[PDB]
């Protein structure tokens, strides 16, 4: 039967049904005020499937200049054009090949580049800005969104949405690399997978998938969502409550100073973005310091609600388009401002 919401994480995490309900915000405003992440599922069957495809982005804009980065060793790929990136997103022997000889696993920089989503793309900014959940908080004027009615006293939000953009991580070792690194946002954010793609060509690699979702701590609930095998998978988050940022900042100044790094005591290595919490991390986090996260796989037309001030790191199973949008909610406006 259809219904409303469900549960993940054990009881922990919301997950609502219908991106499009009209009283969602009923059971969304109490797990927010908490500090809670939220999931929303079905956003993909609101969308404009044609517009959110890789071979349409290589077609329309191929031949813009961009950066890449090796998600496994974080060397920059600088001023190639972007089909260099889109031809290789499904298709394993068009990659660009390491040294070693094997094709890369890339991330696509800074693209589109700014605040220029909405001037280079304006009929996916308005297919996506008119389909997300949650619109008196996520709409740029919604009325529970005080982006655009803040003082200079905050730190306000640029202009987006955003488009993140990356191959999926395939071995063993790549299991302990991340997406994108452990960080932390001042704003609120919601963050929308629009396409998975899974290759077939190097393709008998769905097998390692099914392991790191298990090793990244997923509950059984989300694994019968992997187990039964209907929806695609995009990428493993792991999020942290805001009130525990500082017992992960101290766990990071102890690890990097067992690993020989020479770092001031007072440096932040949240701020830095330069670590990943592998399951060996994870592990100390609960064991020596007390603090439990949240393990989320995000699946095609998931989206991801992020608590402003919680850290977050992204690790994607397959190649994944997501898009995302700041807003400021009354809930979390304390995480922005200037004083004290
Ligand atoms: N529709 N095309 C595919 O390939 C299907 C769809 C989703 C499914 C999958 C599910 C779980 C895991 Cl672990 C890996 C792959 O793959
Ligand atoms: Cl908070
Ligand atoms: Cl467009
Ligand atoms: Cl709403
Ligand atoms: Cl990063
Ligand atoms: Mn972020």
């Amino acid at each position: 039967s259809m219904t409303s919401h469900s549960w993940l994480c054990d009881g922990r995490l919301l997950c609502l049904h219908d991106p499009s309900n009209k009283n969602n915000w009923k059971i969304f405003r109490e797990c927010w005020k908490q500090g809670q992440p939220v999931l929303v599922s079905g956003v993909h069957k609101k969308l404009k499937s044609e517009l959110w495809k890789p071979e349409a982005f290589s077609q329309e804009f191929g031949d813009q200049d961009v950066d890449l980065v090796n998600c496994r060793n974080c060397a920059i790929i600088s001023d190639v054009k972007v089909r260099d990136f889109w031809d290789g997103f499904e298709i394993i022997c068009k990659r660009l090949r390491s040294e070693d000889g094997q094709p890369m696993v890339l991330k696509l920089k800074d693209w589109p580049p700014g605040e220029d989503f909405r001037d280079m793309m304006p009929t996916r900014f308005e297919d996506l800005m008119e389909n997300l959940p949650l619109p008196e908080y996520t709409k740029r004027d919604g009325r529970l969104n005080l982006a655009s009615r803040l003082p200079s006293y905050f730190v306000r939000p640029d202009l987006g949405p955003k488009m993140y953009n990356a191959y999926g991580l395939i071995t063993a070792e790549d299991r302990r690399v991340g997406t994108t690194n452990l960080h932390l946002d001042v704003s609120d954010a919601v963050n929308v997978m629009v396409y998975v793609g899974i290759p077939i060509g190097e393709g008998a690699h769905d097998e390692e998938v099914l392991k790191t979702i298990d090793e990244g701590d997923a509950d059984e609930v989300t694994k019968e969502r992997i187990h039964d095998h209907k929806e695609k998978p995009g990428a493993l988050w792991h999020i942290y409550a805001a009130k525990d940022a500082e017992k992960i900042r101290e766990l990071l100044r102890k690890v990097g100073e067992e690993q020989g790094q020479e770092n001031p005591p007072d440096h932040d290595p949240i701020h830095d973005q330069s670590w990943y919490l592998d399951q060996t991390l994870r592990k100390r986090l609960y064991e020596e310091y007390g603090v439990q996260g949240w393990a989320i796989v995000q699946f095609l037309g998931d989206a991801v609600f992020i608590p402003a001030g919680a850290p977050h790191q992204v690790h994607n199973l397959y190649s994944c388009i997501k898009v995302a949008e700041d807003f400021v909610s009354p809930e979390h406006v304390k995480h922005c401002f200037r004083l004290t």
